[PDB]
């Protein structure tokens, strides 16, 4: 996250993070459920092994710290392609169920596409450098809106497509980054975007491309029913 | 198939046929509707690229011949591992709808597991000799009862899940073979089974072993939706 602030205590409950094998963070990820965990495709491929993260150690407000789980069945939406980077979305299952507690819960699926100006909160653990690299030790937090579909096929012509849509800003400064692909992007208390892709980070006219959950909503539970 | 005999004109509406690139025909398959046809998870790595064919020439009982089909998405099942052979089960989806017909129809899904005894019509171009390699020019057929599983637990110590049920005799003689898998096991109308291993082929004490689509009536309904 490029131009973000340290996330407040408690306020990012479904947070995951994606770890290799020499226990580096790679990319973000959302609790959906106890077993479940929504990611972006993408990251899939750009670690061998891997582990989920949740949690903190933030023992003063609630007890229980992090918790690493080991991934049972990576469900990777066939569609996806990185010639487009459509259908940037899978789903993670986990050999053990989370330890639910206030700090450490799931997102809302979303009834309802985003609109426009909307209010939403990117989180994750990647890059928070525009140019160069400069990773951060505390999660981090954005608050940006939902832009046009117009603005957003005006910043990438032709390569925004029905189950894409933007958020951030169009003078940049403010952007997600390399790393926090799969993390949330809640906005009004639904899950509404993974982070995706984009040129750059927080370049001018440049804004994050997300992937449109609310298009995916029937393959999610389907999904999730199909191997529960 | 080892030891059948060939198929009667529309007797098998559903069968479907995997080619590569050189148009053979390597696996079978089961067209379970319009777009959607089910296979062998294994068969998927056993070709790069591959079509599917459906129909057959005989105009005389009715007009409308083979037609291959291109595969849009594949989808296999997740959990499945060469290590146990465990999950031999996987779903295709055609770019184009295939045109149904009387010889050309879905198979049904089951809606009880399979009876011991029960008589099965299992199908396919695969290999016919137990020992060498001769391939046939028509479809073959074999009418198999279904093995109790304590008989197929005998026959393969070990290696039997629940998701697995046999299928055959235990004298040899008959039974699928290579290139047979991915094929349907049709018992009392219902689709039972997708040809999946065995220790060699029509071996004595070693009868087919097939994936129990039974158990998997949920993992395809699901899956099918979720991608529809
Ligand atoms: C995997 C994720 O961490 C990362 C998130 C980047 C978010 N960026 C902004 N500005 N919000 N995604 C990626 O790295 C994706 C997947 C691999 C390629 N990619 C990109 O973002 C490329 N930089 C996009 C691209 C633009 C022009 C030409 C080729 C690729
Ligand atoms: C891919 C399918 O055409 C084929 C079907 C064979 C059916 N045989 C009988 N007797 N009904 N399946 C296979 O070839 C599968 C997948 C790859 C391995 N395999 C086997 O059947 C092996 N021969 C099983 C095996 C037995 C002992 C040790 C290792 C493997």
């Amino acid at each position: 996250i490029v131009g973000g602030y340290n996330c407040k205590d408690g306020e990012v409950p479904w947070q995951a993070l994606l770890i290799n094998e020499e226990n580096e963070g790679f990319c973000g990820g959302t609790i959906l459920s106890e077993f479940y965990i929504l990611t972006a495709a993408h990251c899939l491929y750009q670690a061998k092994r891997f582990k989920v993260r949740v949690g903190d150690r933030n023992t003063e407000q609630e007890e229980g710290g992090e918790a690493v789980h080991e991934v049972e069945v990576v469900i990777k939406h066939n569609r996806f392609t990185k010639e487009t980077y459509d259908f940037d979305i899978a789903v993670l299952r986990l050999k053990t169920p989370i330890t639910f507690r206030m700090n450490v819960a799931p997102a809302s699926l979303p009834t309802a596409p985003p609109a426009t100006g909307t209010k939403c909160l990117i989180s994750g653990w990647g890059n928070t450098a525009s140019s160069g690299a400069d990773y951060p030790d505390e999660l981090q937090c954005l608050d940006a809106p939902v832009l046009s579909q117009a603005k957003c096929e005006a910043s990438y012509p032709g390569k925004i497509t029905s189950n894409m849509f933007c958020v951030g800003f169009l003078e940049g400064g403010k952007d997600s980054c390399q790393g926090d692909s799969g993390g949330p992007v809640v906005c009004n208390g639904q899950l509404q975007g993974v982070v995706s892709w984009g040129d750059g980070c927080a370049q001018k006219n440049k804004p994050g491309v997300y992937t449109k959950v609310y298009n995916y909503v029937k393959w999610i539970k389907n999904t999730i029913a199909a191997n529960s």
